[PDB]
């Protein structure tokens, strides 16, 4: 497998966004995702619409949680394969309310044809990264709010809470460590980021990762 690869630096990852008060993290990292995908496929990087995810995807449950295996499964057998653009279909729930889904008046700006459930193993999941791309994971956010900065290296790792996106890996720092972007906002980590140790599970980052296959 290569030393480190970071796909933000190979121009296959949009900038970070915010859920606001809705809790559709489940929706930012399985739309996340399939940005870097259908970037990586030969296409033009666009910004896709989560709000499609919240309001239609009635297969998971809008601002009160969600799965990305079942948001990449409703893509493919509910709304045929499509992926709405962000600017045609803004996000609308920041509030914390989900709006009525519109099914009309949106243009498409990627598609999938499915969706690999990852093993849950961290030098597995990175060994498909650096070929493949970013991978959508499930992690313990618990202590995600007083994260400043820095590689953090003990992480409370009991509950999967949250949903967000691996984008790199560097296994010759002094620490090896992940990168996973998140969605609540710029002025939170590093600029959005966050670097979590890697190879001790840290966060239960290894137990749930999926990805979006293009076509
Ligand atoms: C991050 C967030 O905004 C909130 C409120 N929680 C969810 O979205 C959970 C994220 C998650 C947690 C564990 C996983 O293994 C994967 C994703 N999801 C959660 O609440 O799942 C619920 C559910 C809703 C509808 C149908 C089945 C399950």
């Amino acid at each position: 497998a290569p030393a480190a690869v970071d796909w933000r630096a190979r121009g296959a990852v949009t900038a970070v966004k915010d859920q606001g008060q809705c809790g559709s993290c489940w929706a930012f990292s399985a739309i996340g995702n399939v940005e870097c995908q259908w970037f990586l496929a030969g296409h033009p990087l666009t910004n896709l619409s989560e709000q499609m995810l919240v309001s239609c995807d009635k297969t998971d449950s809008g601002c009160s949680g969600g799965l990305m295996n079942n948001a990449f499964e409703w893509i493919v057998q509910e709304n045929n394969g499509a992926v709405y653009t962000e600017d045609s279909y803004p996000y609308a729930s920041g509030e914390g309310i989900s709006p009525p889904c519109t099914t009309s008046g949106h243009t498409v700006g990627a598609t999938i044809t499915g969706h690999v459930e990852l093993p849950q193993d961290e030098a597995q999941i990175a060994a498909w990264l650096a070929v493949n791309g970013p991978v959508a994971v499930a992690v313990d956010a618990s202590s995600w709010m007083t994260y400043t900065g820095g590689v953090m290296t003990s992480c409370v790792s009991e509950a999967l809470d949250h949903g967000v996106l691996l984008v790199g890996y560097n296994d010759s720092a002094a620490v090896p460590y992940w990168i996973i972007k998140n969605s609540w906002t710029t002025q939170w980590g590093e600029e959005g980021y966050i670097r979590i140790a890697k190879g001790s599970n840290q966060c239960l980052v290894k137990e749930e990762a999926s990805s979006a296959v293009v076509g």
